[PDB]
């Protein structure tokens, strides 16, 4: 297929990467991931506003314009000929002599961006998955969507060893969020979930839930909750821009109440899907 | 020059890196540095049982034994003519399609190496610099060499603004180590050192120092110091592969006793001396 390296789309087999990208030796960069359904992009504006907000944070220049970068992502699709999937795009500081430091500001950011043709995840949705507690090890910056991953990939990895699909991570027994989504709670028709700090990734998918909480009137309080809190919910489910709303119906061998998607598990799902292209 | 490509010394315009090399997208990868003095490579055995305990603690498996990487390292010093710098290398999880967790076993890690002309800091070494303080919010893994380094860069950086050579860390107050070197402190004759756990990263620079101590009848004690016990410290100085042992003579304004190289720094660099090549 075709890759947009900078401002270029180019056939993968053009793109090379130097040894001494830091992104490659440093994971000195940030990224996005955007779910397209039927050749439509979901919530491209909300996305393109966190890649420069994450870059910005780490004070990385982006050279192209949000305008652009925009135009640039729907060529990437047309050409692809993307139905429904993602498209990946990271955004790097640049070639350098390697240094710790900052180089000179003269060093472009290396722009990479591809697409995947993936489903919905249909079953998930519709029956829920199993999910496992773990220890959250990350740095003190999640807010960042950076390239500094490995912590969520241990733990990712932890979770398919076990025969789960997602490790609920934890700092002190206080949860926080999934190695790749955000956790909600609920409990007497009340939707509980952690505050948008340095403690957890403000999720896009996150913030259109409580969106739709709002709108069906249904009262959301940010507060954290422990993992024996989590046992103690009605109803409990992830999000994710990959996963959507996905129910967690166990927990490590322990139903959750009756080990059923819940009530409004349901209406939330109903009143998200008004929101898909 | 040539590069270390996998098992090849090839040239280095025939090395081409995929964008979904982990070590690019998750930063899933481990790496060492190692000091050539005029030709010889200084503590070489010491830095590769570290890459593999690294590597081993985040299960990636080297295709080669030690012995192989080892005759690797010395044909590349000898092509690229090497007389005094270092080696870079490292180790990523491999090439695979972008998800978090590990790839299937068939795939192989992405080895890279170089080299690089550098003269000992010379000015450094006789004169000391000035280091700033900086909250250490990265992750709780420090013990593994990785690639996720995006909190040692921005450290890093934050010190060279202020005018400062090393950022020292500091996580709830208690001196870790610095953004890329590990801290020493003495008073009254005594070497005092955070202790080898999750917290810091065990060096190898740190670990002669600690031999060099030992054979000179200087008492050494890992029990960790906070920033205000740093300041009334009477020497203070960081230790890495490439800067050797740098005393610490002032950090944010407030000078370390008299803003001289201290007698037991000195004494200590003439003990490491003798085992350079
Ligand atoms: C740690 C973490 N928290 C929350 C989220 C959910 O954020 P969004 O709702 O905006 O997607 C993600 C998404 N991470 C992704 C999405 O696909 N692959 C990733 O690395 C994540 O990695
Ligand atoms: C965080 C950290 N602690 C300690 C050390 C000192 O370890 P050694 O004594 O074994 O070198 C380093 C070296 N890091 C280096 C050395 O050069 N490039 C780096 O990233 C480091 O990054």
């Amino acid at each position: 297929g075709y890759t947009l390296w900078n401002d270029q789309i180019v056939k993968d087999e053009e793109v090379k990467i130097d040894k001494e990208d830091r992104g490659y030796q440093f994971g000195d960069g940030v990224y996005e991931v955007v779910k397209v359904y039927n050749g439509e992009m979901f919530t491209v504006n909300e996305h393109i506003d966190r890649l420069y907000a994450s870059a910005e944070k780490i004070r990385i220049t982006i050279p192209y314009t949000k305008d652009k970068f925009h135009q640039l992502l729907h060529e990437l699709v047309e050409k692809n000929e993307l139905n429904t999937g993602h498209i990946y795009f990271q955004v790097t500081r640049g070639t350098s002599p390697r240094a710790h430091q900052f180089p000179e500001n003269t060093v472009k950011p290396v722009i990479i961006g591809y697409t995947k043709e993936n489903p919905r995840p249909l079953e998930n949705l519709e029956k829920g998955v199993k999910a496992t507690f773990v220890e959250d090890i990350r740095w003190l910056r999640c807010d960042i969507k950076s390239l500094n991953l490995l912590g969520a990939v241990l733990a990712k990895q932890e979770a398919h060893e076990k025969g789960c699909y997602e490790a609920i991570l934890h700092r002190n027994n206080t949860v926080t969020e999934g190695s790749s989504s955000n956790v909600f709670g609920i409990k007497d028709g009340i939707l509980y979930t952690h505050p948008a700090n340095n403690m957890i990734l403000k999720g896009i998918t996150r913030d259109v839930v409580i969106a739709c909480a709002n709108e069906i009137n249904m009262p959301v309080k940010e507060i954290p909750f422990t993992t024996h809190e989590a046992l103690k919910m009605d109803e409990l489910f992830v999000t994710s821009t990959t996963s959507e709303i996905t129910p967690v119906i166990e927990i490590d061998g322990k139903l959750i109440r009756d080990g059923k998607v819940g009530e409004w598990t349901r209406k939330l799902q109903k009143q998200f899907e008004t929101k898909i292209p």
